Order: structure tokens, then C-alpha cells, then sequence
């Protein structure tokens, strides 16, 4: 409840990007987190492609998890994966 940010589109231009994870935190992020708590962890990460039982190797889940979440917080966020710049 405020009126110092919700008024002109000028302030909406600086609040249209996802800094932490608010971007997908609603639709995608939740649908990704097997916990739906708002935070994904390797242990849960694998459960994504694991339950798929296709032809993947959990070995890539750890090399992908580490490369994804650079915050080394042990937990990956929507804003931690997007950090990927200059590819
Ligand atoms: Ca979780
Ligand atoms: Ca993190």
C-alpha cells in the first residue's frame, strides 16, 4: 500500500525487471521449484529431470546447478540463473 512508486510509468520502468526472482516467482519459478516454497536446491533440482527418467545423467545436474547459482548459497534463485551475461 503506497503511492510513491505506483503512479507514473517513469517509476514502473525501474520496477519492471526481476532483481531477486519476483519475475517468475509467480508462474514459472514456483512451477520449477519442486518445493514451491520459492527456492530451488540441487537435491530438488535433480528431481526435475530425474523423475523424467529419459536419458539424462544426474552428473549434469550438479555441474548445471553449480554453474547456475553462482551465489554459492547452496540454493538457486530465478535471479541467480538469469545472471548469465555475455554468452
Ligand atoms: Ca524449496
Ligand atoms: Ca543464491
Amino acid at each position: 500500500h503506497s503511492s510513491g512508486h505506483i503512479d507514473d510509468d517513469d517509476k514502473h520502468m525501474a520496477e519492471r525487471l526481476s532483481e531477486e526472482e519476483i519475475g517468475g516467482l509467480k508462474e514459472l519459478f514456483k512451477m520449477i521449484d519442486t518445493d514451491n516454497s520459492g527456492t530451488i536446491t540441487f537435491d530438488e533440482l535433480k528431481d526435475g529431470l530425474k523423475r523424467v527418467g529419459s536419458e539424462l545423467m544426474e552428473s549434469e545436474i550438479k555441474d548445471l546447478m553449480d554453474a547456475a547459482d553462482i551465489d554459492k548459497s547452496g540454493t538457486i534463485d530465478y535471479g541467480e540463473f538469469i545472471a548469465a551475461t555475455v554468452h
